[PDB]
Formats: C-alpha cells, structure tokens, sequence
C-alpha cells in the first residue's frame, strides 16, 4: 500500500517521458545485443579472418562502438535529466504547498524541520530514478531472456529455478521492511538536525552571550552521532543484500544437483547440457543483484518520502469564495467570539466588541491577556471556535481572504524583516511598480527617511538575516513603513511604538494621525500615554474585555486597573518632582 | 593544488583505517582472483569431470562462493561504515568550528547558508568515499595487471597503448575542470535555497499578513530552477565521460592497426597473438571507465568542499589567555573608544565614560544612536578600533573571555528564545544542576512565576520556534529570568522593559532593584520614566555622549534634548488633564 501513493506522487509532477522511454528503449536494445553475443562468439573466429581479408571493416566496427556506448551515454543523460525533472518538480510542488498551509500548521509543526523536506528529502529520491531504474529495466529483461534461454535447453530444471526465485523474494521482503523503517528514521533525524542547527545559529549572540559554546556543541554532536548510528545501521542492512542472494544460488545449485540425482541417472550422457545449464546459472546472478539493489533502493526512497507524501494533503484555502470587500469602510462587529490555540484551553472567552469605522480604538491590557491573538483572530489567520466576526451584519467568512487581506495593514509585535534591500522589505508583496515617490512618502510617514539616507540609500542597504543589520528602532520604523505603504483601509499596530524613542514616537504618531484620519486604525499600547486621544478603549484582561469606552469615562468607571493608569501617572510624577 | 587540502581534511578527522585497509585488501584479492580466472577457464573442463567423479566437492565450491561474495559484502560494509565515519567526523569538526567564530563572521556571512554548509555538503562528499574509491582501487590494479598481461605477449604494442593512456588523461583534465566549476556552483546554490527558504518560513505570519504567497512562491521557483541549471548541466558533462573514453580506445585500435602496418608484414604468421591482444584490449575498457568515474566524482567532491575548507580557518578565540576575573565589582572605565561595524563608517565616535561599580547608570538616547552596539562593545563581541575598555586601570583584553562572560548577564533587544522547555531557556548554558527552588526564585524575580503556572508548569511548556508559543511580554520576562538566574556581577538590560505592561514593569523593577542593590546594573530606557532613580545617565546621540551625570543636573544642564524628557512630561500631562 506504500507503492501507490509514491508513484502517484511521481505521476503528480511532469516527468520527461520523451527522454525516459527513449533511455528505456536504448537499455532494451543494449541488453538484447548482450543476449545475442553468445551466438556471435562462435562467429568471431571466422569474422576475424573475413576482416583481415577485407580490411576496412574494423573501422566500421569502431563506428559501431562509437555508436553504442555513445548512444548508451545518451541513455545516461536521458535518465539523469529526467531525474532532475522529477525532484525539481517535487520542490516546485512541495514549496507551492508549504506557503499555503494555514498558520495553525506552523504553530503545531516547527518550520525549521519542514525546510529539510523541500531540500533534503527530495534529493534522496535521486538514486532510485538516476541509476536504479536503469538497473531494474536491464536486469528484469536479462533474467527473463536468460530464463527462456535456460528453458529451451531444459524444462524441469528451469521450473526448479523458477521456484527458487520467489524464495529470494520472500527472503528479500523483511530486508525491505527494515530498510523502510531505517530510511524513515534517517530522513526524520536529518530534519531535526537541520533544525537544532538552524534554530541555534541565528541566535549566536545568545550562545556567545551566555557561555554555551560547550553545551550547544553538545546538542550538535548528539545529532551528528544519531545520523551516524541511523546511517551505519542502514549500511549494515545493505550488507545483508550480498550474501543472502548467494544463498538462493546455493539453494538452486543444490536443487539442480538433487534433480541431477535422477538427472545423472538419465543423463550421464547429457552432462554437457548440465555444464551449459550451470554456466548460464552462473551468468544469471548479476542481474539478480541489480534487481535486489533496485528493490532496496526503492524501499529506502519510499521510507524517505513517507513523511513528505502527507505534507501534500493539508487543505490550503486562499481564494475559494472570491467575494470582494468592495468598499471596506464598515464597522467591524464581534459576536460572542471565543478562541484558543489548543482546543482544550480558551484564550478568548466570549469576547464581544464593535470597532467603529473611522475612529481609533486601542486595545490596552496586561501582558498575556489576549491582544495579539485577538488581532490574529481579526485577520482570520484563525477561525474562532464560537460565533464569528461580521462587517455590518455580514459575516467575514463570505469574503475572500485575498481581497480582504489586501485591505488591512499589520505591524506585528516582532517587527519582522527579511534579507534583501530596505526597498524590498518596504515593497514586500506588492504587485505594482512601487516606483520611488510612493516609498519616499511612506518612509517619510514612518519617520524612516531621515535615517535611511545616512546609510547608502535604500537599495545598497542589506538588512541581513532577520533584520540584524539595522537597529531595534529602525526595523520597527521599517515595519511601520511597510504597513503604511500599501494604504490600508484598516491599520493594525500590534505595539508599533514599542522600541522607539520618545521623539520618534511623537513624529510617527503625528504623521499617522495625519494620514489615517478617515479610516480605521486599531493600535495596542502597552503604556497608556499614546492612546489618550483614542476614540475608544478596550481593556483586555485574561481574554475578557473588562472595560470599554472613551478613556475618561473608562478611567472614571473602571475599578482596580484605573490604578494601572495611575501608576503611569506616578511614573511620570516623580519626573515632575 | 586542490587535492592536498582536501586530503588533509579527510586526514584531519579520524577515519576507520582498520576497516578501510581491510576492504582494500579484499578488493585486491578479489581482483587477483578475477585476473587468475582466464588461467583456470581451461582447467574447468576437466575439473567438471573430476567433480562428477568425486562428488561432494561442488558443495565445497558453494562454500567458496559463500565465502567470496559474503567476504565481498563485508568489503562494502567496511567501506560504507568508513564513509559514515568521515562525514560524521566532518560535521563533528565543522560544527565545532561554527559556534566558535566571532560574531563579526555572522554579521558578514548569513548563517542560514552556513547551516547547509554542514548538512548539504558533507553528504555530497559521501559518494567519492562509499563506492567510487573502490573503483580506483579495483581499476588501478586491473589495468596494471592486464597491462603486464599484454606486455608478456607483446612489447611495442604494449608501449603503444601505454602511450595512449596519457592521451585519455589530457582529454580527461578539462572535464575535471568543468566538473569542479559546476559542483562549486551547485553547493553554493543549494545553500542559498536552504537559506532563502528557511529565512522565509519562520516569517509565515508576514507572508500571510501581506499577500505575498504568489511572490514568494515565485522566488522559490527561481531557486528550484537554478538548482536544475547546476544539475542538468553537470549531468551533461558526465555524459561526456562515456564516449570520450571510447575515443581513446578508437585511437589505440587504430594505433594497433597503425603498427599492424609492419606487424602484419612480420606477423601474418602471428595473427592469433594479435587476436588475443585485441581481445584483452577489449577487456581493459571497463576498469578505465571505473577510473574515469572516480576522477569525475573526485573533482565533484573537491568542488563541493572548496567552500567548506575555508570555514575551518577563521580564528576562534575563546579562552586563550586564561586570566580569571576576580573582584568584578570594579568600575568599568572607557578610554577614547571608537568602533564601527564596517571599518569605513564609525558608529562610536571617541566615546568615553565611567560606569561606577554598584550604581545604576542608564544609557538614554534617540534611536540609531549607538546604545546596543555600545553594549556589544562592553561584552567584547567586538574589539574597539580605538583605545580599549579597562577595569580599574587594567585593560579588559587580559582577562579570559570565558571567565568574564560568566559574570555579565545580558538581556538583548529581541529577547531571543530557542525551542525547548521554559526550564531549558531559563537554565540555558549553565553547568550546575540548577535546582527548582532556584529557578522558582529567578522567575519570581522576573515576574514570570505568576504566569507560567497557568500554563502546564515549566517542563511541559514548549516555546516553539523562536519563542512563538509565548507572548511578546512573556518571552521578555523569560529573558529577564535568564539574566537574573545566574546571579551576575554586572547586569545589562538592552531595553528589558520594552514590551511589558505598566504593572509588570513596576513589579520587575521593584524585584530587580531589591536583588541588585550591591552590584552594577546598566539599563537602556527608550522612555525616561523608569530611570529617573538611576544614579547616572549617559545621553548617547549619533555615537557621541552629549550628556552625562545625574538626571536632575543633566536635565538642568542639557540643551535641546531636555525637551526629549519634557515631551514625555506632556505625554503624561494630557493624561492628567
Ligand atoms: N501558538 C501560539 N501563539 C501565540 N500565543 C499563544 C500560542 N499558544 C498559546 N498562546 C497563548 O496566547 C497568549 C499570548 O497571546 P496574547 O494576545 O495574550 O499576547 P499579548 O496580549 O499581545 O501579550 P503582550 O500584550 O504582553 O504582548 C499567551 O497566554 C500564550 O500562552
Ligand atoms: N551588523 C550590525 N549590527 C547592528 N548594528 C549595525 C550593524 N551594522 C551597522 N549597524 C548600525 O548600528 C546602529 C544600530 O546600533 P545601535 O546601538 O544604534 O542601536 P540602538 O541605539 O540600540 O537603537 P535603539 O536604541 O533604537 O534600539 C545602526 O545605526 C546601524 O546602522
Ligand atoms: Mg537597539
Ligand atoms: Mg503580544
């Protein structure tokens, strides 16, 4: 039951059949030439004298050789290119899947492993396709051709060796099971290794800042050592392919000599036929080696891509309903909305609010309270478990994700960046020609423009891995520029003013309230000093909205967490005193 | 000049010589058996009649076969295990290097690539060792054994084919150069793909939050397509290995027929010796194929590890001077310190300050001013370009890095986390048995303990990749717990209170000023409300300290950036009004 989804996976890409069947045909004609060679070996001794009397024909013979291996070389190319159209289809398929799974999969299942599947797993299926398909084709044809060659010289010994071949099959099966259960462990471990490694190495400042060079070389050596045990053990099982095959030859030989019991009784005359039989039975053993090597390699390749054949079945969702937002100037209403990441624990607990269109509503609350996960709810990364989100009595599930996510800008709490230019990280994802009057206006609105032009100017500047070649404030101002560039109807600032200074905070706040007066902005302030002019506040604590309304009536009406503002009062009051 | 550092790299690990030389010896005795076989093929025809008259000996013959291939199977194991002791030495060497380079290398050279320099390249080194080295050993002997076999039957034709072999060498050399310049491009490109890809995939919230599924699918496809250009082109060059070899056989054949000009003139009698000569010259062509396949594979493997043989030469530095810090309760003095990342641009510009031992000095300044890079200077991640840092008239370069970094707890601006338990990220790097009453004290001092125990309790909790299964405040409180756990003499808080709420800020500030009264804490506050009680302020702007001293005398004495405090006054003053 393992062979059918794997060959459906190979069928799912587009293999070069016009080269693959050509190389198959060349191997067929080559093996038929080698099968005809023991009929021409008796004619060589007079063909040599014919060539010496005739003269030039040996050059034609060289031309035949200059065809044959040369044509056989094309067979190798027509396999190898075909190999590099299967695996470079597989990544071209698998990487089309992986950036379309919903982000619940990437919360569950560590991305630093699932890079390994696109780039390590697909390259283990090279061996089965590049060489062993050749092996099984040539070998399968030879064993049937030499089998009918043994059949025309004897009937019942041919039936006997035909009985011996499924004994080789039934002794080959448990080696195939062991090869499967080793190759799956190998291509699961290599992934945890390209993950205990590429999770460590971006944090080299934390390895060096603690004293953990010796401890982390340790996790690494445990991994190199597990790949060495799960790969020397495969080699051990590979070493049982060699002698066991000889065992069945041993069986067949004793099966012959036992049949040669009544066979010598009828055939002390016909000993030379038995000599020719055991000679061809000595010839048969190398295509059987090719067949069993193909079967071990096929079990290894199925074991590698077993973890990958289920990545291609996980329900991407991107634009199925197609309905456009079409004005997206509506108030966003919540029903009784509840949501948890793990389905046992609820992190939003029957929340309900109304974000009114064209005013600033600010989510204020203590840490761990449910703010960023409410904003992940408000983008439908995640669907709620309870009742849903509407836009003017119309539920959000009817709109397409593509047309609705094109209207919402988001500065998340990490302010993420990717390697490339500053122009690339501002431009990111847009289909327009962003030009450079638009970027200048955007990065001037995010207070970025006065500090990029001291650096070498927006296209030479590379921000490195993870945005490490910029500061902790500069990368947040670039994330604000990314949100402000595409001119959203709804802006969402998951603490966008966290790691800025006070003067840059005032600048970005002035420019953002200038730009976004007529649209809906939802900000999160950890500290209440920047959202006193907000038109609505929502106090979110432990997944429950405990306060709602204008800041003045909320700080008059709320209980204990009025002090959560008042301490901030005291936190500046000493700076008065 | 390429072969010597590669074989010094293989010599630099510890290959299993006691198995490698054993497999070499088994291949030697097997090839000598195959060389003796054309002397025993005339004795088979009477050995068959001796076996029929004697009877049991064929079973002994089977035992010989049950030795030989079985022994040959051990040869395969003694190669393959040896292969998995070279490459699992290489990672065990290379990963010992990579976490010991200074972080200037990881600012220059993009760690996502360097992961596949330890995973996607040592495995390419694999084939040269596992199968092909056998080719050069079996072939190099068969060709010399069959060469002396041709030499005992003729002198000058043997000299002639001995002349033809360096023609094959000089036509093999440019194929080797092309294979080198293709394999280096392959194992440089696969690195940008394991890199581009594993820089994209942690930021799946940014890919989904923008609409960049189509655009980032279009970048991965350019990568799968360039790995297909370095792969359907290498295969093209390996398809030139096949026919070109036949060309030199063509040469040798015509060379024999060239000497056949005076050879048939003296040797129309001795045509049968020429038949045996051309027969063995037909036999010679497959070990030449083994030799040329080994040479192409060796050029490919050198091309892969050329980018890796220079990773092992980059000057790690960790504990060379050995002088342990003693009091560490000394005031940290600066000389004229200047530093820039790129050596043309200066980011610290002749800074000078005195961090006095046992008081709180706070670095306050505008963004991009040089604070976090001053703290990277104050850990000597980076040595300064100008004069250095001292500890009571004694320069910091005399102390060992290991004993001095064990006395400084640094919370970074990103608050980095790694996958594992919350206990693992708090414990990180320590050599003690930590003790749960100590982790409880630490995470209670960082205001973490009241929010971990709502989650499943400090060992079941996994924080996922990059700390994504915790919040933006919880992961910063865990980073503060990591700094507070190992009880440093100097604490360094690169904006440790950034993404917290106000009440948790007050709690962590109260507990930290309770714990660290007698030691040196250096904090960075983007907002001045938390460092008004600091014993010293340093205003850092554009890499120059422009203000220095107590907050009151600084805000009285400084010029324009007194307003940088005063706006914060106004930023709370409206919250009064
Ligand atoms: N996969 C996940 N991603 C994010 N949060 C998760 C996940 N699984 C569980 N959580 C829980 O969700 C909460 C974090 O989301 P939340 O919205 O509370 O952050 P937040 O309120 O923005 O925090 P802060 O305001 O301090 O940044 C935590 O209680 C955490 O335990
Ligand atoms: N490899 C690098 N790593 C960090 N900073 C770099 C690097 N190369 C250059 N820089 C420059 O260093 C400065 C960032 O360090 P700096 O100490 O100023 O950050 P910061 O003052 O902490 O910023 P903020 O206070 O806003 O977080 C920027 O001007 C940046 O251009
Ligand atoms: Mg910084
Ligand atoms: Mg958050």
């Amino acid at each position: 039951s393992k062979l059918k989804p794997f060959f459906a996976l190979v069928r799912r890409t587009n293999p070069s059949y016009g080269k693959l069947a050509f190389a198959l045909a060349l191997s067929v004609v080559t093996t038929l030439v080698s099968l005809l060679i023991p009929l021409l070996t008796k004619q060589l001794v007079d063909g040599f004298s014919m060539s010496n009397l005739s003269g030039t024909q040996i050059g034609l013979i060289a031309l035949v050789f200059f065809v044959q291996a040369g044509l056989s070389a094309y067979a190798t190319y027509a396999l190898n290119y075909n190999g590099q159209k299967i695996i470079s289809g597989l990544r071209e398929l698998l990487w089309k899947k992986l950036i379309k799974l919903p982000v619940s999969y990437f919360d569950t299942n560590a991305s630093g492993e699932t890079v390994s599947r696109v780039t390590n797993d697909t390259m283990v299926v090279k061996e089965l396709i590049t060489t062993h398909i050749s092996g099984f084709i040539t070998g399968i044809i030879s064993v049937i051709g030499s089998l009918t060659i043994l059949f025309i010289m004897n009937w019942k010994l041919t039936l006997l060796v035909l009985v011996v071949v499924p004994l080789a099959a039934l002794i080959l099966v448990p080696i195939g099971r062991k090869m499967f259960s080793i190759s799956r462990e190998t291509q699961d471990e290599t992934a945890r290794f390209t993950g205990l490694l590429n999770q460590i190495l971006p944090e080299i400042r934390l390895v060096k800042a603690s004293n953990a060079e010796d401890v982390e070389y340790g996790r690494g050596k445990m991994g190199i050592s597990s790949l060495f045990k799960l790969g020397v053990r495969e080699a051990k099982v590979q070493s049982l392919v060699g002698p066991l095959i000889s065992l069945v030859l041993m069986a067949a030989l004793v099966a012959v000599i036992g049949y040669g019991g009544m066979q010598v009784s009828s055939g002390e005359l016909t000993a030379g036929a038995l000599v020719a039989f055991i000679l061809y039975l000595f010839q048969i053993i190398m295509p059987m080696g090719q067949i069993t090597t193909f079967f071990t390699q096929l079990q290894k390749s199925i074991g590698a891509t077993e973890r990958m054949i289920e990545i291609l079945a996980e329900e991407e969702e991107d634009t199925v309903t197609g309905k456009q937002i079409e004005n997206a100037h509506l108030p966003i209403q919540l029903d009784r909305v509840s949501f948890g990441y793990k389905p046992d624990q609820l992190i939003l607990k029957e929340v309900s609010a109304v974000i009114e269109a064209g005013k600033v509503t600010a989510i204020v609350g203590p840490s761990g309270g449910g703010k960023t996960t409410l904003f992940k709810l408000l983008e439908r990364f995640y669907s709620p478990t309870a009742g849903t989100i509407r836009l003017g009595d119309e539920p959000v599930d009817t709109y397409s994700l593509e047309s609705w996510r094109e209207h919402i800008g988001y500065v998340s709490q990490e302010s993420p960046l990717m390697s490339g230019t500053i122009r690339e990280n501002i431009c990111y994802g847009l289909e327009r020609d962003v030009t450079d009057a638009e970027i200048e206006k955007a990065a001037e609105m995010a207070y970025a423009l006065n500090f990029i032009k001291e650096l070498p100017n927006q296209f030479d500047t590379e921000v490195g891995e993870r945005g490490i070649m910029l500061s902790g404030g500069q990368r947040q101002r670039i994330a604000i520029a990314r949100a402000l560039l595409r001119n959203p109807s709804i802006l969402m600032l998951d603490a966008a003013t966290s790691s800025l200074d006070s003067q840059s905070e005032k600048s970005v706040q002035q420019a953002l309230e200038v730009l976004m007066e007529g649209r809906t902005t939802i900000v999160i302030a950890h500290r209440l000093s920047t959202v006193v002019d907000a038109d609505q506040l929502l106090f979110v604590e432990k997944g429950e909205i405990t306060g709602r309304g204008t800041h003045h009536e909320l700080m008059a009406s709320h209980g204990l967490y009025r002090d959560f503002a008042e301490q901030q009062l005291k936190m500046n009051a000493d700076l008065e005193n």
